[PDB]
């Protein structure tokens, strides 16, 4: 309830498959700081279940190396908002997506909106899409982000992005 944009007419069946966290942003430095920051996570694949939920496979640096984690985003009354009870967040919002190239989503905690917001720009291929980052910044200009990371292709092809 802070992010003012959501996708109208989303079909998660179409966002299935392999993805790359091309860009990340958060309202707090400490959320994305080092490789071991809480919301510093890398999306591998999105798998929507027949029930309408979404299985998210991500990578994160838990201790000594890249640990592949699994999160289950449960559907709600709004097709673009899902409920998770994982990385200190409650909701996952899909802002925009053309299904074939990029997907923009944000994560937040309903209790502490301003201190948890973390958004990403996922892309289908390990390339750098300028059009995507453009849309991502545009959706980002109305939010209080204080840190903003972008990755290069070589990094996109590595577990935990090197």
């Amino acid at each position: 309830l802070i992010v003012t944009q959501t996708m109208k007419g989303l079909d998660i069946q179409k966002v299935a498959g392999t993805w790359y966290s091309l860009a990340m942003a958060a309202s707090d430095i400490s959320l994305l700081d080092a490789q071991s920051a809480p919301l510093r996570v890398y999306v591998e694949e999105l798998k929507p279940t027949p029930e309408g939920d979404l299985e998210i496979l991500l990578q994160k640096w838990e201790n000594g190396e890249c640990a592949q984690k699994k999160i289950i985003a449960e559907k709600t009354k709004i097709p673009a908002v899902f409920k998770i009870d994982a990385l200190n967040e409650n909701k996952v919002l899909v802002l925009d997506t053309d299904y074939k190239k990029y997907l923009l989503f944000c994560m937040e905690n309903s209790a502490e909106p301003e201190q948890s917001l973390a958004c990403q720009c996922l892309v289908r291929t390990p390339e750098v899409d300028d059009e995507a980052l453009e849309k991502f910044d545009k959706a980002l200009k109305a939010l209080p982000m204080h840190i903003r990371l972008s990755f290069n292709p070589t990094q996109l092809e590595e577990q935990c992005h090197i």
